[PDB]
């Protein structure tokens, strides 16, 4: 059976070698696409992919685990196989990457007495039950079982986060436990607080960074001289957050830190190779030490291949690089996807959201409002609802606190909008009448996956009052938005400043890969055939939504767009994207 190990330098079937590793994640590409991707990716001269494991993804509700689909990681891992890469898994089982909550699911949030992310029993015991459904579907595919998993991480970056060594000794031994004789290591940055954070004794330390190996390399030295020098992550491209200019990084930059890496005899993985989408509901976001970043729809990330998956500038200068330290066959890609303009679709029905709640909800009452993972509810959008009784006169609103975003309505008006981004959590109201219906909408933007702002409740999370006055008895409507089939629709008046969906039918001769410009329009999110391609805002720098041909069919298709502010009458599919507006 093979085995990776290490010396000097690493070992695998009686030779040295060196892991040439490109990140794919399979939970951001559909499925009919991972072999194409795959395929590239060996083109390029890897010789090894490397994914994270998504748990949110897999264990959705607790006790139910889901495999299926895009979630399909053992699909995912034949394929590498297939095409002849060695895997490497990354469990998490917290992953950061840019991924809501981080990878975690949301139902930790409410889990008693949980802490995260240490020596914590309600959060280990979490952890354990998924582990081992997880490991079990892993197990066939264990280089100590004849599979191409060669090696596993066992957290992630968690010198950035804790200095619980109990915490970490005891996921290593539980992943050892559960696993054969593979590679166990760790990532961290290359740095001494994350160094001594992140180490786990007996067990293999790679960084992660975007440039000066040299230093890097260097100051991992310190800690572990003899071992051979891997960057785990080589972030050779970058992410955005919305209202960011879009990163991009040259072939020039990348080669030029690529070569430092490899002169030292270095390993790579390069993050991200090929990146994908933040499909739905699933994107990350960041805290600085003031403002919350959601990250954005497209996972493109600069990648050696586009959001689409077509080859670019950085892979074939990346291919020449590696030819310069391996041999490689001679280049054979596969045929490029074709990808088609589908031309104007027009919006001749519309629903208001406020008029479809029991169409697409079911209300849950409390006495106080309660943030949404309370009520059930992971994902997307949640209305609270209250009556106010008496005429209270001009008061000013606060949401304490608003998490991430919400539009407020009093009496069936448009009074405002609340932002988490603060300062901007009051609003002024005028309370006239003898009762007032108040209504918040409210957005979960996605939760936090890095810093020490991670416990990130949405919704609101305490209260909602006037002046100092709090509100209770409330009616809520979670809108998690995973099944529209009941909504109805009329051609009726379109309200600025309320959420409407609006539907149209887009006829395809043959379903082919697309893009939606969706730069008219100003937030929101768009279905096709009931595929949640992910979120849109006009603040850019994504202007568009990519469509997989795979959501689409022959015929007519079913194109539904929920926008929440400002309406229109018509979208545009395009052939190619704007990421970078």
């Amino acid at each position: 059976m093979s085995q990776l190990t290490y010396d000097d330098s690493f070992l695998l079937d009686g030779k040295e070698i060196r892991l040439l590793s490109g990140a794919m994640h399979y939970f951001r590409t559909v499925p009919e696409y991972w072999e194409d991707r795959l395929l590239k990716l060996k083109a390029c001269g890897f010789n090894t992919v490397e994914t994270y494991v998504a748990w949110n993804l897999h264990e959705p509700e607790e006790g139910q685990f889901v495999f299926e689909g895009i979630a399909d990681i053992v699909r995912f891992i034949k394929t590498a196989e297939k095409v002849g890469l060695h895997v490497i898994v990354r469990p998490g089982p917290f992953i950061c990457a840019e991924w809501e909550f981080g990878g975690f699911p949301y139902w930790l949030l409410t889990v008693p007495n949980i802490k995260l992310r240490c020596f914590n029993q309600p959060y280990l015991e979490k952890v354990d039950a998924y582990f081992d459904v997880l490991f079990e579907r892993l197990r066939p595919l264990l280089s100590s079982n004849g599979g191409p998993i060669i090696a596993l991480q066992i957290e992630n970056e968690y010198g950035s986060f804790g200095n619980d060594q109990k915490y970490l000794q005891y996921l290593r031994d539980g992943i050892k436990k559960r696993v054969g004789n593979e590679l166990l290591f760790t990532s961290d940055g290359p740095e001494p607080s994350m160094l001594s954070g992140g180490m786990i004794e007996g067990i293999f330390e790679t960084v992660n960074f975007g440039s000066r190996a040299e230093s890097a390399f260097a100051q991992l030295k310190q800690y572990q001289p003899n071992a051979p020098l891997m960057c785990m992550e080589f972030w050779h491209g970058w992410f955005d957050h919305w209202g960011e200019e879009h990163h991009t990084r040259s072939a020039e930059s990348v080669v030029e830190t690529l070569e430092e890496i490899l002169k030292q005899n270095g390993s790579v993985n390069f993050y991200m190779a090929h990146g994908g989408t933040n499909f739905g509901f699933y994107n990350g976001a960041n805290h600085n030490e003031t403002d919350y970043q959601p990250t954005i729809t497209s996972y493109d990330y600069d990648g050696l291949l586009t959001e689409s998956g077509d080859v670019t500038e950085k892979f074939y200068a990346v291919r020449k690089v590696f030819e310069k330290y391996v041999d490689l066959p001679e280049l054979n890609l596969p045929a490029p996807i074709p990808k088609r303009l589908f031309g104007k679709v027009k919006f001749t029905e519309h629903a208001g959201l406020l008029d479809s709640l029991h169409r697409i909800s079911t209300p849950q009452k409390s006495e106080a409002p309660l943030p949404m993972e309370k009520y059930g509810q992971a994902y997307g959008f949640i209305v609270y609802e209250t009556t106010i009784k008496g005429a209270y006169g001009k008061q000013a609103l606060t949401v304490q606190d608003i998490h991430d975003r919400g539009q407020v309505y009093v009496n069936g008006e448009y009074v405002g909008i609340v932002e988490r981004n603060r300062g901007c959590s009051r609003l002024v109201v005028e309370l006239t009448e003898e009762e007032s219906k108040l209504q918040i909408i409210v957005e979960n933007m996605g939760r936090i996956n890095y810093g020490p702002f991670v416990v990130d409740y949405k919704g609101i999370t305490e209260g909602v009052r006037l002046g100092n006055q709090f509100l209770f008895d409330w009616t809520v409507y979670p809108l998690p938005l995973k099944d529209l089939s009941s909504l109805e629709f009329t051609a009726d008046e379109v309200k600025e400043n309320f959420p409407y969906f609006h539907k149209g039918i887009l006829t395809v001769d043959k379903a082919a890969d697309t893009f939606i410009d969706l730069s008219e329009w100003t937030k929101g999110v768009v279905f096709v055939n009931g595929h949640h391609l992910g979120r849109y805002w006009e603040i850019g720098p994504q202007q568009t939504l990519y469509v997989p041909a795979p959501f689409l069919q022959e015929g007519e298709n079913e194109i539904i767009l929920l926008e929440l502010h400002k309406h229109h009458q018509s979208v545009t599919f395009v052939d190619t994207p704007v990421l970078g507006a």
